[PDB]
């Protein structure tokens, strides 16, 4: 009962501004579909298969061994995704170092980093982007320095103040991660207690600011000719694959650990709905806020706030301002934070960690100096986001390092599983360690529901693509070029390791065949042509 009620950095940080740029209730409606759809069944099948096999993401796949680059390609996706959760921590420390004091920087506009064409609205060009307030500035100017970078061909060098903050995270990182596989007795009760108060709080201040009406209204709003578009539908299903967290390799590595009597429908079902109540919950926050902005600027709520991953850092210092002692409640939210990035990076680090030393065992007897090298790389990689114009590249991070590429591998696994290792075999396996068989839902679900709305978002995303923007910046193609490179390096993983196999293997075609679709424990049965997968029954087993 601790490991369901925990919230993800995700519901918190991501999906207030995905709710924003798709505007709000219409995203919903395609999130909550998808989210039960997929997700469930996804979410339970990954729950089941590490738990029963004890094995990490990569060492899973000895049921069929042509699926092996699915697990790298996984791993390779949480390397990736792991380069720049760990600017949002950097950030989340610079704006708690900057709240001790009794005079917040992002409430007036008569510092350094501000620009003569700020004004300030208590001492008082349509489809535009309103940047000219003291918290934009603030953020745009003074943590960023965006205004010395005039593109993603014009970076600059790293910025001290955030290198300075990345350094104490990657140590903090390091030293909760060299001495075991769990490092987590202390931090799980500050995780799954806080966020809740933080957000029932915040709840009832923006229900009861002047304005929020017309962002809840806004939010309650269902529009149609917003849908029957790939955008939304795209966005939805990728988020899931962020809230969920199932193809990253975090669930299949830390089941493997559990007991081999664990409920894992129960769990499942837990975690859906609180993560369905507390994005729900966070979208009726934001939109209460960006009402109340709205109103007090004189402008539009499509027109007063930015629509990238900075929603959060503008938002939720400017409802903190409007409360009582907002010093001791912006060290609170930015504890908060700083918590939930911390858990996240740490839950993707064991993810990595574990299934790369799962199939080579010498790993396992140097667990320091593969720490040491994971997260210096982290570090180094991680260097170019924090730059002058870091910003262009942690959008082209955070939109092609986990897009197409996560459908694809849950596409892939789902494929895998249910098609040629067996659903009967599946529900046999849960039917041995729980007791009872899963059920006709979920083996629907699991064979043919799943795949094809899976595949239909894949292919819709590559027919609809949209060339890549931040707010009024266009890209130029060649980043679009480096995006899709970027996004296909984990992609071409799956067919490599199917050729190598093939090629690897000994024997008639017949032979290499039956070999590399068998499990490797029944190795012993292919000499005595006794292979299931071929025949009719086996493919016409729902
Ligand atoms: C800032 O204000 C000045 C005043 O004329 C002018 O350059 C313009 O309105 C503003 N600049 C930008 C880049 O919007």
């Amino acid at each position: 009962s601790v490991v369901g009620f925990a919230v993800d950095l995700a519901n918190v940080w991501r999906f207030p501004y995905l709710c924003y740029k798709n505007g709000g209730g219409a995203f919903l409606i395609p999130y909550t579909l998808f989210l039960i759809i997929a997700g469930m069944p996804l979410f339970y099948m990954e729950l089941a298969l590490g738990q029963y096999n004890r094995e990490g993401a990569a060492t899973v796949w000895k049921i069929c061994p042509f699926f092996k680059g699915v697990g790298y390609a996984v791993i390779l996706i949480a390397l990736y995704v792991g380069f720049y959760y760990n600017v949002i921590i950097a950030w989340s420390l610079y704006y708690l170092f900057s709240s001790f004091t009794l005079n917040l920087p992002w409430t007036d506009c008569g510092h350094t980093w501000n620009s003569p064409n700020c004004t300030d609205p208590k001492l008082l060009t349509k489809y535009s982007k309103y940047k000219f307030t003291p918290a934009a500035e603030f953020y745009e100017r003074g943590v960023l320095h965006l205004h010395e970078s005039s593109g993603i061909h014009d970076i600059g060098l790293p910025q001290w103040q955030l290198l300075l903050c990345l350094m104490v995270v990657v140590i903090v990182l390091y030293f909760s991660l060299w001495k075991g596989v769990k490092t987590s007795g202390k931090v799980v009760w500050i995780t799954a207690t806080l966020p809740y108060f933080v957000l029932f709080v915040l709840l009832v201040h923006g229900v009861t600011l002047p304005g929020a009406s017309n962002g809840i209204n806004a939010y309650l709003h269902i529009d149609f000719y917003r849908l029957k578009e790939a955008t939304v539908w795209i966005d939805a299903a990728t988020q899931i694959f962020f809230s969920l967290g199932a193809g990253f390799g975090v669930l299949i590595a830390f089941a493997s650990y559990n007991k081999f009597d664990n409920n894992c429908y129960r769990d499942a079902l837990l975690t859906s709905s609180i993560n369905c109540i507390t994005s729900f919950v966070s979208g009726f926050a934001i939109f209460s806020i960006l009402g109340y902005m709205a109103h007090e600027h004189k402008v539009n709520i499509e027109d007063v706030a930015t629509e990238g991953a900075g929603l959060v850092f503008i938002l939720y210092p400017e409802a903190i301002s409007t409360l009582s002692g907002s010093t001791f409640w912006a060290v609170v939210f930015f504890v908060m934070l700083l918590a939930l990035g911390l858990d996240s990076s740490m839950g993707g680090m064991e993810a990595v960690i574990t299934g790369l030393a799962d199939d080579f065992q010498v790993l396992k007897r140097h667990r320091k100096l593969f720490t040491f090298g994971v997260t210096f790389s982290t570090f180094l990689l991680a260097l170019f986001c924090i730059t002058k114009g870091g910003i262009y590249v942690l959008t082209l991070l955070d939109t092609f390092a986990a897009g197409t590429s996560i459908l694809f591998a849950v596409l892939m696994e789902a494929i895998g599983v249910s098609w040629f290792y067996g659903v009967d075999r599946f529900s046999n396996d849960i039917q041995q360690m729980m007791g009872f068989r899963p059920g006709l839902y979920w083996r629907l679900c699991w064979k043919f529901v799943s795949p094809a709305f899976l595949l239909f978002v894949v292919v819709v995303s590559i027919i609809n693509f949209k060339p890549l923007t931040y707010d009024d910046y266009i890209f130029p193609p060649w980043a679009n070029w480096v995006g899709w490179g970027i996004a296909l390096s984990s992609m071409v993983l799956v067919p490599i390791y199917v050729i190598y196999k093939f090629l690897s293997t000994q024997g008639s075609l017949w032979e290499r065949l039956a070999y590399g679709i068998t499990p490797e424990n029944e190795h012993h049965l292919v000499a005595q042509r006794d292979i299931r997968q071929f025949q009719l029954q086996h493919w016409l087993a729902i």
